[PDB]
């Protein structure tokens, strides 16, 4: 019940994204004091999705950020009964993504359960078209607001073509207990799919995530 240097995780993924509905189960892993991390996951209903990875990347692990010494540590402190959050990505054309999660540690694995909807995607667009090549390096600014921790970002996938299309994504995390909030500070993220079958129902994906005061 403590976070190791080296913790793995499990996470299953339930979705419909514009009416196409598949769950996802995946292996993961890394050092949360390093603020690297890993995963392995398997579409096991409703493969090969019809949209493209990059709207599910971002929902597969805030325990694994490194951060600054001083700085309260939310995700690490609500261990190991763990935390909950919930997410709206609210993308430029009209597309939705409504996300929720609930973190747990049990028997020296991190779990996730996470539930995802996404909708109006127009069907020519660059997610139903896998037309995105992958998230920009991000900076999602932290700060606490009525007992709970907001992260906020806006972030851009890059265009196959060249342009770059982009998201506002807004996140509240909720311990499950009461824990110490920090003030308001940075985490500055890197996000990687490093592998991948022809269909995408076989991925792997990696993160770099290090907080900083502001």
């Amino acid at each position: 019940a403590i976070i190791k240097e080296f913790m793995r995780f499990k996470v299953h993924m339930e979705g419909s994204v514009n009416g196409h509905v598949f769950e996802i189960e995946g292996e993961g892993e890394g050092r949360p004091y390093e603020g690297t991390q890993t995963a392995k996951l398997k579409v096991t209903k409703g493969g090969p999705l019809p949209f493209t990875w990059d709207i599910l990347s971002p929902q597969f692990s805030n325990a694994y950020v490194k951060h600054p010494a001083d700085i309260p540590d939310y995700f690490k402190l609500s261990f190991p009964e763990g935390f909950k959050w919930e997410r709206v990505m609210k993308f430029e054309d009209g597309g939705v993504v409504t996300v929720t999660q609930d973190s747990s540690l049990q028997d020296g694995e991190f779990i996730y359960k996470v539930k995802l909807r996404g909708t109006n995607f127009p069907s020519d667009g660059p997610v139903m078209q896998k037309k995105t090549m992958g998230w920009e390096a991000l900076s999602e600014r932290m700060y606490p607001e009525d007992g709970a921790l907001k992260g906020e970002v806006k972030p851009r996938v890059k265009l196959k073509d060249g342009g770059h299309y982009d998201a506002e994504v807004k996140t509240t995390y909720k311990a499950k207990k009461p824990v110490q909030l920090p003030g308001a500070y940075n985490v500055n993220r890197k996000l990687d799919i490093t592998s991948h079958n022809e269909d995408y129902t076989i991925v792997e994906q990696y993160e770099r995530a290090e907080g900083r005061h502001s």
